[PDB]
């Protein structure tokens, strides 16, 4: 009664909207929604292992891949335990778990340690071999030595939970009202998952800021046809669309919708954003329609050779190739032969008539004989596929949920954005995934602390779905518990403060920046760190990093037009080894959702390289969305762009190859840096390629000391950079050929068809980046399928990306220059 007062304020704070807020709703939906995770939440804070929960020991299955085979030398693993000043190094091999290493110390010089990483909250703990650890394979892959503080494992209390018809459907128009303001018309459809059943437009009258019809609409479509999720897409067009807005024809307790609704409208190719549920808070301005609903609940023979190639051929394409009219129509009559096979779903259940009940009914009694499904190997691009905005169907998503649960945390780690975009899709707030989403979150501290972000990200710049995510993210920290909400709230502080001061900095715009606003930087984080500051927060990119005090005097505002704050903190951490400090980039201003997809499918093709051992040394730098327009991002220490390089504004070419000369010591490590320049220019061309991003002007490529180069910045075209400064160090010029540009070319070809075995998975996840970040055409999804070469051979591909390379080498500085010659 009393108690909650002051709790349910302080989630409100943590989520950034307030989810007992009824202001915008026409129903319980919502609050329902509440109610119906309560169940899901509690179970699996019963069932979490109290001990494990608080280590969250970052673990993998999965073979170590042959290129960190070859940094092991004779079955043996280097690992230095540490006392409060004295430390031993330990002989250990891979296939030692945390408890067989704790029997060597005991030896050597009662069981109540943890082995703890010395600088991160972070330890090697469970049945778990030390090869299986996500962070000793950090250090092989670096080449860093494996330091660790022997010390008490964490009180699990610390962890602890708070207690608790056969006639037509029709729609009346009444008419449209906005406040303040050719012809005008409303159009009525029918949808479910995109795809109009049923569609009926009004008469075109004149446009005022009222404008009344009050007709009955009858639609084809009959009562008992209508599925669950139908949306019915109330939408105002004047030959060109100005307004939209949704209802739910059939309710979350399975009812038909009926009476009054006064819904306030959404304002302007297809978009995450269309399909929502939501409507538009801003009622002082927002344009308004009033409807009436009176309208009850919802309740063996040999194929031809032909036929079954017409069928497997239909099968065997890409998820974006279109099924016609006769290919559905083939997929449904032979449903029973098309749901043995598990990449037919998606088309199969895009096969259907989902405005016929009958046929519904079949698709259930269907999706009962699911064992080829239920039995089959988690494809997880098939599994997002039936997540998009495509299927619409409860008990069709739901069976690929089913096929998630399998995945390991260091997989959903891996998929967790585009599985919290994904709820976008849902028709409904309650849902399989959301569930999903929650039940993984609160079993693992590294999948809820990224969920807590990312769904707080979305919150705070999409009106579209804040509500939906707030009560999911709401039910998340009921259940993470007092160590996590803590933790949480010192993030959010430290935001918060960073927020105000880079908001009034860049008020004090041309380029070039004062010497006296770095000092009036400095004098604000002075102010920041005396009063309101906590001493330490967890990075959000990277929760084992604990940042305590920061070091003013290497602060500063970055010089470019957007104005970054360039922060350094003091770690936190006293086992901390190295005395460096914690690098920082706080930017304001760019949408960060786009690129941090961006980054994310970046991550992905890093996971798919190392499943065929290939060790390409991408950069996805820590980057988080901490709110509105604003992100905290990883300073990569002992690292500068090539426009620096070269500008110390024209063009050079044996520059690059220099920068490395001279901030490489001995000759011998210059090389191992060129080493890491092949492989990663290898893998910034290939994968900007795919993506359809390559063409970048140079200031946005960065090089670290040690011979890596990345990207910091998302959009005669070239396909990707590969200009001849990158080229000198490479060997070749103008019409050569040299060792290393052919180490490159396999590199490259090696890579490239290495993501064309999941041709499928990247298509579907590029086609979810741009429906659900972004303010999108076929035509834009459908370059990835071009550039992937679909449906060809493997040494055709090789030719084509080849030919691209070529590109490159015949324009060569010609696309660099015109960044220069456009600007005036
Ligand atoms: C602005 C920005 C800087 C870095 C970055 C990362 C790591 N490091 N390590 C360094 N040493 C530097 C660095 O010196 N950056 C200076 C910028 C130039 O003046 C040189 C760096 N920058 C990443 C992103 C951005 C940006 O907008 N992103 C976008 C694409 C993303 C949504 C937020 C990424």
């Amino acid at each position: 009664s009393e108690e909650s007062q002051a709790f349910q304020r302080q989630l409100t704070a943590l989520i950034g909207y307030d989810v007992t807020d009824v202001s915008n709703v026409h129903d319980d939906e919502l609050e329902f929604t509440r109610r119906g995770l309560v169940t899901p939440r509690m179970a699996e804070v019963a069932s979490r292992d109290p001990k494990l929960y608080a280590m969250h020991p970052w673990v993998t299955s999965k073979p170590l891949p042959e290129y960190l085979w070859k940094k092991i030398a004779n079955n043996c693993i280097f690992i230095v335990i540490h006392r409060s000043t004295t430390s031993q190094t330990i002989k250990v091999s891979p296939d030692d778990t945390p408890g067989a290493i704790l029997q060597s110390f005991f030896t050597k010089m009662e069981q109540d340690f943890v082995l703890r990483v010395c600088g991160r909250d972070e330890y090697l703990v469970g049945e778990t071999p030390i090869k299986n650890f996500q962070w000793v394979r950090h250090c092989l892959k670096n080449g860093e030595e494996i330091h660790v503080v022997l010390d008490t494992p964490p009180d699990p209390a610390l962890d602890e939970v708070r207690k608790e018809c056969d006639r037509k459907f029709r729609v009346k128009i009444r008419g449209i009202d906005i406040p303040v303001l050719l012809t005008v018309f409303v159009e009525a459809n029918i949808q479910h998952g995109q795809q109009v059943l049923c569609q009926r437009r009004t008469s075109p009258k004149p446009f005022t800021e009222e404008v009344l019809w009050n007709v009955w609409l009858e639609f084809s479509i009959k009562i008992k046809d209508l599925p669950k999720g139908a949306l019915l897409n109330l939408q105002i067009y004047c030959v060109q669309l100005l307004y939209y807005v949704n209802l739910l024809l059939i309710d979350h307790r399975f009812l038909l919708r009926r009476g009054e609704y006064v819904l306030h409208m959404w304002q302007i190719s297809f978009n995450a954003d269309k399909l929502t549920s939501a409507t538009n808070p801003d009622k002082e301005n927002s344009m308004s329609i009033s409807i009436l609903l009176d309208n009850i609940a919802l309740p063996r023979a040999e194929m031809p050779n032909q036929l079954r190639k017409q069928l497997e051929a239909i099968i065997a394409t890409d998820p974006l190739n279109p099924l016609t009219a006769e290919d559905k129509e083939l997929l449904w009559h032979f449903r029973y032969e098309s749901l043995k096979h598990p990449k037919a779903y998606p088309k199969l259940f895009s096969s259907v008539k989902w405005g016929q009940q009958e046929i519904v009914a079949k698709t259930y009694q269907l999706l009962a004989r699911r064992e080829v499904w239920d039995q089959s190997a988690l494809d997880v691009g098939l599994t997002m596929q039936l997540l998009d905005c495509n299927f619409s169907d409860e008990n069709v998503r739901a069976i690929a949920v089913q096929k998630l649960e399998s995945l390991e945390d260091d997989d959903v780690l891996h998929y967790l954005l585009q599985l919290v975009q994904a709820v976008k899709f849902e028709p409904y707030h309650d849902s399989a995934l959301a569930r999903f989403l929650l039940k993984r979150g609160l079993r693992n501290k590294r999948i809820g602390h990224f969920l807590f972000w990312f769904l707080r990200s979305e919150i705070a710049q999409s009106r579209h779905y804040q509500q939906r995510f707030a009560v999911i993210l709401e039910a998340y920290l009921r259940g993470c518990g007092t160590a996590m909400l803590h933790d949480f709230t010192q993030q959010v502080q430290v935001i918060e403060m960073l927020q105000k001061v880079t908001l009034d900095i860049k008020s004090l715009e041309k380029y070039d920046v004062s010497s006296q606003v770095i000092s009036q930087l400095k004098q604000k984080l002075e102010n920041l760190q005396n009063s309101q500051l906590p001493e330490s927060f967890r990075v959000p990119y990277d929760p084992g990093l604990k940042a305590g005090a920061l070091a003013i005097e290497k602060c500063k505002v970055m010089a470019s037009k957007k104005k970054p704050l360039w922060l350094e903190f003091k770690c936190a951490d006293p086992t901390a080894l190295s005395n460096e400090t914690i690098g920082i980039i706080f930017k304001h201003g760019d949408d960060l959702r786009q690129d941090m997809l961006i980054l994310q499918i970046l991550r992905i093709m890093e996971s798919i390289w190392e499943t065929e051992s290939l060790d390409l040394c991408l950069l996805p730098y820590g980057c988080i969305s901490t709110g509105d327009k604003i992100g905290m991002i990883e300073i990569v220490k002992d690292a500068t762009t090539i426009a620096k390089i070269q500008q110390s504004g024209a063009f050079k070419d044996e520059v690059l190859n220099h920068w490395l000369k001279e901030k490489s010591p001995t000759e011998e490590k210059f090389q191992a840096a060129v080493e890491r320049f092949v492989y990663s220019c290898a893998g910034y061309c290939v994968a900007t390629f795919v993506l359809g991003i390559g063409d970048r002007h140079n200031d946005n490529i960065m090089i670290t000391e040690t011979g890596n180069l990345f990207h910091i910045d998302f959009g005669e075209r070239v396909p990707f950079v590969l200009t001849p400064d990158f080229l000198f160090v490479m060997g070749t010029s103008g019409k050569k050929t040299s060792p290393h540009f052919q180490k490159f070319q396999d590199i490259c070809v090696k890579a490239y068809l290495a993501l064309r075995h999941h041709t499928n998975l990247l298509i579907i996840l590029f086609s979810m980046m741009l429906m659900t970040g972004m303010p999108t055409s076929k035509e834009d999804i459908e370059y990835i399928r071009d550039a992937l070469t679909v449906g060809k051979n493997e040494e055709d591909a090789k030719k084509y990306f080849l030919d691209q390379i070529e590109v490159c080498r015949d324009k060569g500085w010609t696309v660099q220059f015109n960044w220069f010659l456009h600007l005036v």
